[PDB]
């Protein structure tokens, strides 16, 4: 139970498997859990892209802001992960 | 439940007071949860930044970009409320 996206969502299934009576309940938990992430990633995405056209552009004076999002970025993987192209959501050296 | 941040985590502080030994596990994923919203906190933050710098410098070619940042911060104030000048996390 690391600290991973994957442990906290494996927690939610468990407890509604010992106890059905949670998983209404749990679920919509999961499922905000799951929207979260999700709008996080299309955020990240976005400055990302926009970190890009400043790079692009030559634009010396923002490039700490632009690193602290690679980093910021990188620090997120740890935790959550990153989606492959099948759809997938994999970690670590399984990402590659 | 109204699909808040405050809604889940409710519902999972609730389910360890009608089942104690879902706690040490519940209450970890409480902790991945804040912690994912405090990431995602900061980045937005970052972000928001490098589009106030992009405004400051009167530059239309990423003015779509940063139109958009604004669209999705705005989103997740509605999902994960606000912190106000308190340090009370709001909702509206
Ligand atoms: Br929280
Ligand atoms: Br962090
Ligand atoms: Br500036
Ligand atoms: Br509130």
């Amino acid at each position: 139970m690391e600290k991973k996206l994957s442990d906290a969502q494996v927690a939610l299934v468990a407890a509604w498997r010992k106890y059905p009576d949670l998983r209404e309940s749990l679920e919509e938990a999961a499922s905000i859990l799951s929207l979260i992430v999700f709008q996080a990633e299309t955020l990240s995405d976005q400055a990302n892209e926009l970190a890009n056209y400043i790079r692009r552009q030559g634009l010396e004076e923002a490039e700490g802001a632009c690193r602290n999002i690679d980093i910021m970025r990188a620090k997120w993987v740890e935790v959550c992960g990153e989606v492959n192209q099948h759809g997938i959501r994999v970690y670590g050296d399984a990402i590659d």
